[PDB]
């Protein structure tokens, strides 16, 4: 990505520790962002009201571009809530800025579209996921899944990833006991073992 | 700008209504955007129930979540149906790489639909959390209710579906959608009536 450094010579980097919100949904649309260090999640809200996680972002990822774009060449809001899950170091840059070293430079909106390519997959296989899967299944996909995710450490049994029962049933759109007891049922099968703040899954090397 | 500009690059193709146009899981090789027409975007589990995801319409490219992917490339992320007859330009991955290496306005247009696509799906996402098929096969009947196929009925509405097209909208079996029919005119909600469905209320 060395046709990246054209814009990340033009950044403002800020520093984000756990949990705090980078970008709040509904808010205006004038700044993207790319990771340099750390990862964020990304948040919705179902219609309850109630919070779901879509994904997880990492280093190398941008995020807030959406918000360059619209269907009528109109005003675009923030569509989702993105927060840092570790301490984040992010490279902020105007939405004009980008339009100009984007248009001297095609590759960095082809960089762009790879990674709003791979966001849609991953996106429309989570409808999948709700839509075919009852909670047990989408309990144990979610822990194959996030084993072939950046910040998965190779284990001597599997791997070893960082998540704790209330983000899986923010994943999956289950009740934080409900997690718990399939999560019970998970580890007496085989599948995983839970730690403090981590999991390690078996059989995922 | 480059409508025809693109298009001047392109062959043409025609699709009839029902025709499968890209099968997922194949290779990404080629680009489509669509002159005329409509197509449905539907994904599979692994016992072949089929889901819609959505709809793309006449100023759509679609077959382009391989494009971007220089370094390695994809396989097709789901079933692309013509929804109506549907006059499509199509083009290799290969000749649009070059064509586009010095077109940002291309490239913008292409990253706009995706994003557009990204926000829609990521709703759905939203509005299918925390419902169960029951509830899902429920709010599809009001929301058909709402459309304009529908005709108003004494008791409230009526739609012409079967069970196959409401077990594509929700994503489950036709058996399944019959069993949860049955639920629904216990419930109070439905009266089903061989081909046609009267939905009470509304
Ligand atoms: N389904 C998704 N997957 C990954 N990232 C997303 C998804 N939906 C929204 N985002 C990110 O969240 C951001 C919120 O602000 P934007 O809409 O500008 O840009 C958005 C994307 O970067
Ligand atoms: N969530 C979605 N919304 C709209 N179109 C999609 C979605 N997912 C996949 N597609 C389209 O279906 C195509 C299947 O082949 P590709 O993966 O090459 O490119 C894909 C997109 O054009």
């Amino acid at each position: 990505l060395k046709h990246l450094d054209k814009l990340l010579a033009h950044c403002h980097r800020r520093r984000y520790t756990a949990k705090s919100t980078i970008i709040y949904a509904g808010d205006r649309c004038e700044t993207l962002f790319f990771i340099i260090k750390g990862s964020v999640t990304i948040l919705i809200e179902d219609d309850d009201g109630r919070e779901m996680i879509i994904g997880y972002l990492n280093s190398g990822d941008f995020f807030g571009e959406l918000g360059l774009f619209e269907k009528e060449g109109s005003e675009q809001e923030r569509s989702a809530w993105v927060r840092a899950k570790v301490e984040c170091e992010v490279a902020e840059i105007s939405y004009a800025k980008f339009r100009e070293l984007s248009q001297q430079d095609s590759e960095i909106l082809y960089t762009l579209g790879s990674q709003m390519a791979d966001r849609l997959r991953k996106t429309t296989r989570k409808v999948g996921d709700l839509a075919f899967l009852d909670v047990t299944g989408r309990v144990a996909r979610t822990l194959l899944d996030l084993c072939q995710q950046p910040d998965a450490m190779t284990h001597p049994d599997g791997m070893q990833i960082k998540i704790t029962r209330q983000e899986i049933g923010r994943i999956v759109g289950c009740s934080r006991e409900m997690v718990g007891r399939v999560l019970k049922s998970l580890e007496e099968q085989g599948l995983v073992h839970v730690k403090g703040k981590t999991m390690v899954v078996f059989g995922t090397r």
